[PDB]
């Protein structure tokens, strides 16, 4: 295995997957590491074999339908996945934790959104449908971009939303465009 964390690049205290040679430490991973459980799967192999046992499942697919899913366990799943690819750049430090607004000339946002309130939701089961979940996702970039406005700073929200659109339009197979 790995002697780094998968997603923050740390050492420390890691869980190894036994199928697979990543490691994570145990609030890292997405769902937390699970207590027992030997042998214990990471969450990109579970990924890997919903999509092995449904081989069909990366053909192209519209946004709006998977929108509209249900929060089943495999789409649970996904969402947690592409959560912790978001957590795996760096630069979501910038939107982990609950912000503040106090800057002259802008206003903060109606419905402030961050991170772990995303992971919070998930792991409470307060999603019902894919469409909450990625409502929340966009929302933190949509804030941040809204209150920055000409500060350079705007542009962390750039590349962190980029990060998950990408992992969004993968994990969840959306049929390709120009
Ligand atoms: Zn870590
Ligand atoms: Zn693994
Ligand atoms: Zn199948």
């Amino acid at each position: 295995n790995s002697n780094i964390c998968e997603v923050c690049n740390k050492w420390g205290r890691l869980f190894c997957c036994d199928t697979c040679p990543r490691s994570f430490h145990e609030h890292c991973h997405i769902p937390s590491v699970e207590a027992n459980k030997n042998p214990w799967s990471c969450i990109f192999c579970r990924i890997k074999t919903i999509q092995e046992r449904c081989p069909e499942s990366q053909s192209g697919h519209q946004e709006s339908e998977v929108l509209m899913r249900q929060m089943l366990p495999e789409e649970q799943l996904k969402c947690e996945f592409l959560l912790l690819k978001v957590y795996c750049d760096s630069k979501s430090c910038f939107f982990a934790s609950e912000p503040y607004y106090n800057r002259e000339g802008s206003q903060g946002p109606q419905k402030p959104m961050w991170l772990n309130k995303v992971k919070t939701s998930l792991n409470e089961q307060m999603y019902t449908r894919v469409e909450g979940f990625v409502q929340d996702m966009r929302l933190i970039f949509h804030n941040h971009k809204e209150f920055y406005r000409e500060d350079k700073f705007t542009r962390l929200g750039i590349q962190v939303q980029d990060i998950f659109e990408k992992n969004f339009r993968n994990i969840f197979a959306i049929q390709e465009t120009s």
